[PDB]
């Protein structure tokens, strides 16, 4: 127990191949920091009367709660003095962030500080999900360079603070899932390399919205539940937290969904901090993410807060649905 | 915050009402204990690499994980050394367990060590359940001492290890909630007297089992989804373990079902350590609990470990699906 | 590891030969909340801005620091809703604390909230100190309460923070050391039935004075450098701390002194609160505690802020300097 | 709340500066977990049994302690995974730590896993000692990287496991103290640009070795107690952990004295990873450290387990004791 395998060891370890300028490691160690404040303050909400709304509404118009600033803050803080970051976007600002000069780093990010707000007083799974872009462009640092697709990702994960504290962490070459060691504050590596098996047995999605589903996602849902080849129907999961059902959708397999319906044509979720960290951990984990129509990693953002309907999980399950959605494509 | 408000204290001052013996205050600072240890294990099991199985099954089929032993273990040792049971029924025990003499204390003490095993390795909220009686006859104890209806309970709760971990517990008079407060070891009274909605907007079911529902779950289901008064539809939720989406229930309100259906007459949960904390639980807090044709705490037990069906929570919702059953009721 | 034996458990198990109220049990249950409050606040005091003084002086003349005040609260609180005692003595309050009639227990308790002031700021190992009596008259309950001599002590000990949290806890039958583990906030038995050895080799005494030394305590410690019979030199130690001092005396054996001198008769530390309970845990260990005249648990006070000289440890280094005090009494 | 100053921004920030390549902020922060990790264990050593010898004895003769391995171990696998060293020498190896070359970084580390030995059974304060040192020299790393004077170091420091972890810090502008925060797991600064006191009223010594003490002590010390100005006597201190009554000293200001006596010409704590740090925090904090006849700082080392004559603290209390040597100095 003198070795421990921690993220920093492992990040530095991996990024000894290329060998950079060494910010990525300061951002990962940043917002390592920020995830254990966040963790340990939701581990004692109850106690330390975390619960209950700011007095305000995000661009997206969500109620924001007291963790939301907190937890934005805590995130806003570390990004901007690890020295990486020049952009930051997140779902609490109606603005991209622009990192003072003399703390500017080559990397853009894009999180969600606290997702899983409906499930906060009621202690269920919640969690921190960021996507870090590296800045291409060369003049001031701005909005537009945090208007990346998903497949310009360099680094992407969430923390998920359920019954244990986990950072998922995606790269280039593969997903990594770090747990926090309560007693020394440190993610140590517990699973190397996840990959999501090819077909699952479960699907999730909040069946309340049945009447405004599509018929593509109808048909499909019906078919979980009366295979037409008679084989054991698809057992149902939805916990109400993003980062909760796709870590369970990241580890059991099977397939998350939030579609777009009649009233909401992009669906619900944020692509720049929500939909984009998932489809890219998600396909590094060799399953797939679309929004029905179209690669979710693949969009092309107008929006810092645009939208976009995400189905993601096993390759096999997220298939079979998009067959479903290809047969009733009309004119 | 020099004057900490904690389980024991809390329950040391209530129970100066009628003041007993005090082994009710012990049994429960016994149970604290551990649901703290229970708690530590699992915030880190994928470190102490406690996931996976145990090589064994229960009476009731399941596949019994690490944490199964290590909680039960726990509770077993605890409960004893506490010096006020003296029968135990546990999930992960084929028999009841009594009490050497020397350690022997009036209360039967039912439980499930951890609920929710299908979500321990995806870090979903798991917990554990209790329910407490008092032993009536004057005989030898044995296992007919656990086979008493919900309604002679004397104390039911759970511990809840979610984003946070907190011991919910009922008593004669009512609901309280505690957090634990992890840096000093205490459970801290975070809610008190608690009670809930009489109607709510969410519906808690796992609908992979729509094949097998009965003609009322599946006109509930139907009706949650497209009301009638055109009202707005309810949302899902359905976490995967009974704690969790019971806490929620409780808290936000709304409804929980696990009927009965085609292939299981009896439903799944466990009536002694599943069923009857959580319908005492439901209704000290001003809630229903029903199997569809009978009120939960009514039933007398003939096994231990026998299953019964549960539709729990906000009075006007679960009422709404008792007519439907009503509506249906057959020859 | 799922056996745990705490404080609480060997507490009880002793008892139950007696087999009394049980409100002993209380009393430390309620004394151990307040430790492991005082231990994480002392823990982090740096950070939470916890060190300085609170603008206050005792009745001792001692700078009232603000860790005091907190440690004093936390104490009285816990103690009085124990509902355990009636009189309570601490070196914080000017006159002796009595309980209200509706939490009143028959113990009474004298303590040092925070022992070790002058070592505060420097993370030098601090502590608690406590003594508890069982109320024998039977009039209203009043500071007379808490003029016992140390003979009558039921139960005395100390908390000890140093590299670790130890509670060391001493009844009629003897010494048992507990650890408090941070993880689950309990005190586990790590030692016991605790016996110091019959002669050490570390004399422990402020040798700045010197100069007010009695010809007694001068030849001593001039003995234990240069020893008539060419023996080993004693090592020195004096940490600074009574609680950390006596711990180590226990452990390691030895002598602590803490003497009267020219311009202290009766030395400085208080005979209530600090030289009682630590002569009782040391006699129960089988050592001694004397003033250099008269064994310490066998004075009586009038006082209870009263001072008393102290020397304790094993007894053959105890009993050396008796010797040489008895060799120098004068008329 | 949500801009925690820890040591690694701190570090960062500083380094902000000159802008090297950053191994520097790689090597604290490893530096750091092994601390982290040290302190854990130390907290609950009882509970883990952690006490107790390991068989075995190192370079110096002293009697390995199982929590002197753990330690060790922790550090040099930290230090190695840094990417940031290539020497490593450590109290309990014999010979200097050559890391291998893919691992290699440009300093060297001198450090003292565990300081404090005799301290560790009675639960008083203990701590880590480390020298960094940059490698200067072209040829293959080896031993005599690590014999520089204590006048070449870049950083230098101590981990302090009191009432609370402290991590001691000092670089070429100052010293600076972060404390250990438990709840996340992170150094913060509690002490900025720390200076010593011009002088004190506190003397550290071992007076066990009074019969061995050169004319110059003993003169010293007597002065201490019998002030010829008739001024107040200073307070005696002595916990018996380097780490600590250096600290104490560094914050109360005075004096600590381990010097050299009739039978150990060169005292005994170490020179490499005990008397270098401490001399070097010492100076950058406005204080002195002598041998009684030369600057600490000055001496080249010819043995990595050297031992060296200390006398460090105020300024003004370590030159009255330069004084009296220079007035016993003989041909
Ligand atoms: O209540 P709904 O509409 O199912 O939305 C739940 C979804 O919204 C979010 O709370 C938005 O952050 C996600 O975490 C979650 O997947
Ligand atoms: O997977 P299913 O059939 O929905 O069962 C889930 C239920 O079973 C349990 O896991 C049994 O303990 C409950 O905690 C949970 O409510
Ligand atoms: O500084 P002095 O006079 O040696 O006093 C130290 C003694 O005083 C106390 O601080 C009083 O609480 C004891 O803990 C300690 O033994
Ligand atoms: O017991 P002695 O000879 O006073 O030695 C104590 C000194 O030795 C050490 O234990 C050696 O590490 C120091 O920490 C301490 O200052
Ligand atoms: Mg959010
Ligand atoms: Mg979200
Ligand atoms: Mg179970
Ligand atoms: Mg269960
Ligand atoms: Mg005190
Ligand atoms: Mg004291
Ligand atoms: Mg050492
Ligand atoms: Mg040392």
């Amino acid at each position: 127990d003198t070795n421990i395998v921690t993220l920093t060891r492992f990040v530095m370890e991996e990024g000894r191949k290329a060998r950079g300028t060494g910010e990525m490691t300061q951002l990962l160690n940043s917002l390592c920091t920020a995830v254990k404040a966040i963790s340990t303050a939701v581990r004692k909400a109850g106690i330390a009367h975390l619960y209950g709304i700011a007095g305000s509404t995000n661009v997206t118009g969500d109620q924001v709660k007291k963790l939301d600033v907190l937890s934005n803050d805590l995130v806003i803080n570390v990004l901007k003095s690890s020295f990486a970051t020049c952009v930051l976007v997140s779902e609490e600002d109606k603005n991209a962030i622009i990192v003072e000069p003399e703390k500017r780093g080559k990397y853009v990010v894009c999180f969600d500080p606290l997702d899983g707000s409906s499930n906060i007083d009621c202690l269920v799974s919640i969690g921190t999900i960021f996507g870090i872009y590296r800045k291409n462009s060369t003049d001031e640092p701005s909005e537009k360079d945090a208007l990346q697709p998903g497949r310009n990702l360099v680094a992407a994960g969430y923390a998920l603070y359920g019954s244990a504290t986990m950072l998922v962490l995606a790269m280039v070459n593969g997903v990594n899932c770090f747990m926090l060691d309560p007693a020394i504050g440190e993610f140590i590596l517990v699973d190397r390399d996840v990959k999501i098996k090819k077909k699952g047995s479960i699907y999730s999605i909040n069946e309340g919205y049945a009447k405004e589903f599509d018929p593509a996602i109808t048909e499909y849902i019906q078919r979980k539940k009366f295979p037409p080849d008679n084989s054991a129907p698809y057992g149902a999961r939805y916990v109400g937290s993003m980062v909760a059902d796709v870590h369970r959708t990241l580890v059991y397999g099977g397939i998350f969904m939030y579609p777009a319906n009649k009233k909401s044509p992009k669906g619900k979720l944020r692509l720049l901090y929500e939909c984009n960290p998932m489809a890219y951990v998600m396909e590094k984990a060799g399953g797939l993410a679309t929004t029905g129509k179209e690669a979710v990693l693949d969009i092309v953002p107008t929006d810092i807060h645009q939208r976009a309907p995400i189905i993601l999980g096993s390759p096999e399950d997220v298939t079979e649905l998009l067959e479903i959605y290809q047969k009733h494509a009309a004119k």
